[PDB]
């Protein structure tokens, strides 16, 4: 079966066959589309087919499909599964797997970069202190004094589900949030629950608006332990505007390194529950979502006040005006400090070129429109006009439940 | 089978049961989501008739009464006999309102119950269609205090006697390719514009020429009619702070009126069913004015603003976009022509969804269409999970008539 997608601005038509290799479910059926829903121990039985499918993919990519090395590797993995109930990936397979999970991430607009990913193998790690050391090294490498480099650090895989490695942080670097008795929030409201956990575990909270949270790290199914990232490794950018000199006095800043730490990486049926990964920001992530969401820093009013916009009616588009200025400020600030960032015009144009390249060489590129289209100025980016097909390929990044909801406390 | 949708801004969670009534298919499967794809007998008709009459009699709280049973028998008799049937006025009105209510791509459905239905099923010629259309235009425009309306022409019979409005909307602007290579006016309408010329329209070859109506009665060849200019309310576009804006020479029409869709009620097909409401400001300012393949004025406006167009990261496109949209709203508001901004329309839609979840068990909604084409995440609909499914009565797409028609 062939499926076509059209770009309605250019009339370019592309043909998808890669969807035929999809196994996992979408959430949709013939009677209902769930495309806007945010979230829609293995036995030997299910494991060897998953391992085989993955090794067949790996061996094809290196132009060795059906070779003696391919056949010997399948036999070796098969015996390892039936003897030990699991198996270990070779370094080369781990690298390929992590890169492909990114390549397959249908919600990711930055995938033109997928083949440039520094993979740190942390599968020899045994303790939380060991995890802290690996994570510091990743942060220092990825940061590279502002010239950001994409990276992933991969801790040991799941075994019986009772010895999981987990980073409890949603991101390696994030600001604390504090609910006040009067119901207001100091800092980032998205992180209130996690901040509370940290405090309970012994963190002394400075209680400011931009306090970098400590790492809360779980090795081998043990209780997690707190560590403070050395401040000298946390690169931050004060936010100012190129024309409006009062903008600096809003007291805003953000961190340069976006580093997701709560997802699960699936490669060949193996589950890596701690696999923090980092790249760099698209400007709207900070300026639209982090700053202007009502449930986040929520600065629109204060900015519109200072611009002296007409706030008596929504039809003045005061919110839209303030939004663009804040986003100009974020890009200006990062650029001025030589910290890598990409604007939403450049990022989406590159994604369209990536997607076309993937249709030609790979036969497809799964993409989630709801996520790929930026949260401002949607239709003046080329992705708004691009039809996309969403389907799930492995290797993959997946959601997993928050560890405080599942952890068995040892005491 | 019972499904939950969450608003991630407010934590409000709604439970959908209405999807279980859905009958038609979505395009998606368990392996592939096609949510962003723009277009995915006698024996056939009685179940469709019965399904509809069942919801109608339930709506007036007379489900399983003598009048309900008698109606089902009567229609059953009429299909057996004639191979089709006729809707009562009350059913036609209910069906049209529900076709809007069920339109999953429409952010304006809080209004669904206030629809004026003009029954044009007695119409027999293109001149008659022109008359009904003029009356609809005048009624809906209401000197700028716009009122929602639909005009329903005779239903399909054997399919060789179709009523069609060839126009995509009742009021739209001409598009012309030039030797120059550029496009004068609206590039979306170049092909239709040339069909009109081919049929004998005398185009003035300007930027904003209202197209003639091309009307097909009873499967006959379509005919041209100019809408009286006095019935076409237009708005010159100016900006409340920038004096040079008016120099761009921009205007738009007040009445959005879709004329190329098919209304399905109770298995019957109404292939000419022009409907109108009023504009959300972004339709004109973001899409009509700034789409690359439309009037595409972003460059010219940015220049008059003297923005740094060297680098995309200055957000010059974005700045220009906001100002164009401020101007569209200001112009309509100043001239007292109904318009709604994207903030107001999306807030109303969230209130409508809550009403429908409470009173009906759900509200089919297509997030890709409902979220406005600018400032998405600062509108509440961005944060609202939506389930999309197909209920009937419905509006559907149909092939353009020039590809079908036998001359
Ligand atoms: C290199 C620069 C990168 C940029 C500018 C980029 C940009 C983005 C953006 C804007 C999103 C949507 C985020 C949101 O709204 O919260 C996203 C999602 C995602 N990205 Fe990329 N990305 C990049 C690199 C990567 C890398 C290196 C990985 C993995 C190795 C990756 C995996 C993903 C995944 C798994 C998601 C979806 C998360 C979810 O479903 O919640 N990204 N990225
Ligand atoms: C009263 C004011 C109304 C407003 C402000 C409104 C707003 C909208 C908007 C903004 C769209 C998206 C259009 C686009 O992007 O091209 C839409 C789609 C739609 N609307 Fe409404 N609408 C209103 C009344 C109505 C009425 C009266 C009907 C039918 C009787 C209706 C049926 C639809 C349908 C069928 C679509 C989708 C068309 C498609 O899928 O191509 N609308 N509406
Ligand atoms: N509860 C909410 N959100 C939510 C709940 C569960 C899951 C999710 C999934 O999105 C999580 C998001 C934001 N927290 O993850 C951040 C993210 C993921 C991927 C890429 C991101 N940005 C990047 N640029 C990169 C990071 C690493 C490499 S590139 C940023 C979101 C809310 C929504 C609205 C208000 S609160
Ligand atoms: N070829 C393209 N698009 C396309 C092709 C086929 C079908 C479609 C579907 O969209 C049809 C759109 C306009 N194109 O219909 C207009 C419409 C429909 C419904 C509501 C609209 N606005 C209103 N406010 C109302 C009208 C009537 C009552 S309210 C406007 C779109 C293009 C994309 C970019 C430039 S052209
Ligand atoms: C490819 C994509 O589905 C297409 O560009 C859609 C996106 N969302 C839209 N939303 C609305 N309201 N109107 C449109 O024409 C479109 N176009
Ligand atoms: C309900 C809806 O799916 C949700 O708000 C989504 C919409 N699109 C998004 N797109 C991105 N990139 N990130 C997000 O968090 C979201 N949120
Ligand atoms: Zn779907």
């Amino acid at each position: 079966r062939f499926l076509k997608v059209k770009n309605w601005e250019t009339d370019v038509v592309l043909t998808d066959t890669l969807h035929l290799k999809s196994t996992l479910e979408t959430g949709c059926t013939e009677h209902i589309c769930m495309g806007s829903i945010m979230l829609p121990v293995r036995t030997k039985d299910q494991l060897f087919p998953l391992a085989k499918e993955f090794l067949d993919q790996y061996y094809s990519s290196i132009k060795r499909f059906g070779s003696k090395a391919h056949m010997d590797r399948l036999e070796e993995v098969n015996k390892e599964i039936e003897s030990t109930s699991t198996y270990q990936l070779k370094d080369t397979e781990l690298i390929y797997g992590a890169k492909h999970a990114w390549r397959n991430a249908s919600r990711c607009v930055g995938r033109i970069q997928w083949s440039k990913l520094q993979v740190f193998d942390a599968r020899d790690c045994t303790t939380a202190h060991g995890m802290f050391n690996y994570i510091c090294n990743h942060v220092k490498y990825a940061t590279n004094k502002g010239n950001l480099r994409s990276a992933i650090t991969i801790f040991p895989q799941r075994t019986d589900g009772k010895h999981d490695f987990r980073v409890w942080n949603s991101q390696l670097i994030r600001y604390a949030g504090y609910k006040q008795p009067d119901g207001s929030t100091l800092g980032d409201p998205a992180n209130v629950q996690f901040t509370e956990i940290c405090i309970q575990q012994g963190w002394k909270a400075p209680r400011g608006r931009f306090d970098v949270l400590p790492l809360l790290l779980q090795a081998n199914g043990n209780d997690p332990e707190l560590f403070q990232i050395p401040p000298e490794l946390v690169l931050e950018v004060p936010i100012r505007h190129p024309k409006f000199d009062w903008f600096k006095d809003l007291g805003l800043k953000w961190y340069g390194l976006p580093a997701v730490s709560n997802m699960l990486l699936e490669i060949g049926g193996l589950e890596f529950s701690a696999c923090p990964f980092s790249g760099w920001y698209m400007g709207t992530e900070i300026g639209v979502r982090d700053y202007c969401d009502n449930s986040r820093y929520n600065i629109l009013e204060e900015v519109a006040k200072k611009m002296d916009l007409d706030m008596r009616k929504t039809s003045s588009l005061w919110k839209d005006q303030a939004l663009v200025e804040i986003n100009i400020a974020v890009l200006y600030s990062f650029q001025s400090d030589k910290v890598t960032i990409v604007d939403h015009h450049s990022a989406t144009e590159s994604f369209i070129k990536h997607m076309e390249n993937e249709y030609r060489c790979r036969g497809g590129c799964p993409a989630d429109w709801v996520w790929i289209v930026p949260p401002m100025s949607g239709s003046i980016t080329p992705v708004f006009h691009q039809e996309m097909l969403n389907y799930r390929l492995t290797p993959s990044f997946e959601y997993q439940p928050d560890p405080w909801n599942t952890h068995v406390w040892k005491g």
